[PDB]
């Protein structure tokens, strides 16, 4: 199979297409990605017949910024007989994957597909039963086996395929479903919560987002991101000339430092986490993040970079390369990952973890 579908934010198809072409090419997995503006997905079509499976095995999904999710697919099923949409799907998947561990019947995240999304929910159980009967799905679900995807691009038109659960998004449509807590002081809180879900494996939260850790939130006012750190029972320095929500102060976990986030330097505590969601130019933010890493002021950081109006994949790649150049110059080893989260708009969220053994 030679096609790989990538789900993206509608309007970001050129970024997602350039990026997958670039990073697959770098691994000598050559192909082309046509763009349908505002479709909310891109198809990367490999020149070689079975390179689609190779690509979703060998390229780490975590290294893709503009893809919410991906999966390899066969040919487009275009005329699904309304009297039996199931048989052709089963037919297309039979002999392609067996004993899959989970089924996800998905759509692109656009306005036009909302009715189609409800169809997919209705279709899921009947399709699951048929795929289990055919041996395409295992009789018992399991996270270790491949995830089977059936992707409807319009009524009666879908692709079918799979992704590997150790190299994909674990979320339906690549969208973690979060509820805004009425007591948080800003909806920006959902970005950082989504970041924790997307970047830190759930079974590592208690160790890496740990009770008792010290964290610094730069440009914190009024406290959306601080709220998430407090929820993890961290002790937090919220740094801003603006005041923090009284509800956060009342927790007894937060010290408000009335300073500029760019000027603040930590002295005193062992800071594990720093986070930064600021309305500033991304080269400027990236420079401050690199300084925090190379000065050893944090072990991990999550921060947002604003995208410019044009050359958005390039700009954000250059910001990341700057941070990597700083790391390399100082001999610091770290893992960097970045993603246009669901709750991001014209920005990307980045996670950097120093490797200290």
């Amino acid at each position: 199979m030679n096609k790989v579908v990538l789900l993206c934010r509608p309007g970001f198809e050129k970024e997602c297409a350039a990026e997958i072409t670039d990073k697959a090419g770098q691994r000598e997995i050559f192909g082309f990605a046509r763009v349908k503006e505002n479709a909310g997905y891109v198809i990367y079509e490999c020149y070689q017949p079975d390179d689609g499976d190779k690509l979703i095995r060998e390229l780490p999904f975590s290294s893709l910024i503009f893809a919410r999710q991906w999966f390899v697919v066969g040919e487009l099923l275009q005329h699904l007989p309304p009297e039996d949409r199931i048989t052709p799907i089963v037919g297309m998947l039979q002999g392609v994957v067996e004993k899959g561990g989970e089924l996800r019947v998905e759509v692109a995240d656009t306005n036009e597909s909302k009715e189609l999304l409800k169809f997919c929910r209705k279709f899921t159980v009947p399709l699951r039963a048929a795929l289990r009967d055919a041996g395409v799905l295992a009789n018992y679900e399991t996270p270790k086996r491949p995830v089977v995807h059936v992707f409807f691009i319009a009524p009666g038109c879908c692709y079918t395929g799979y992704s590997y659960s150790n190299n994909n998004s674990p979320f339906y449509m690549g969208i973690p479903r979060l509820k805004f807590p009425a007591d948080a002081p800003s909806r920006s809180t959902l970005k950082l919560e989504e970041a924790f879900h997307v970047f830190i494996p759930a079974d590592e939260w208690d160790e890496r987002l740990a009770n008792g850790m010290w964290a610094v939130d730069l440009g914190a006012c009024p406290g959306g991101w601080t709220y998430q750190l407090v929820k993890r029972n961290m002790w937090v320095y919220s740094v801003d000339n603006g005041p923090m929500a009284q509800s956060l102060m009342d927790t007894g976990q937060v010290t408000w430092l009335r300073e500029d986030g760019f000027k603040f330097r930590p002295t005193r505590s062992n800071i594990s986490w720093m986070v930064c969601d600021m309305v500033e130019k991304p080269a400027k933010v990236a420079a401050l993040m690199a300084q925090w890493l190379v000065n050893g002021w944090c072990r991990e950081t999550i921060f947002n970079l604003k995208l410019p109006m044009k050359k958005r994949y390039e700009e954000v790649s250059h910001n990341l390369a700057y941070i990597q150049a700083q790391l390399d110059e100082h001999g610091i080893n770290a893992q960097i990952q970045a993603r246009q989260l669901y709750h991001d708009r014209e920005e990307v969220t980045v996670h950097v973890r120093r490797i200290w053994a």
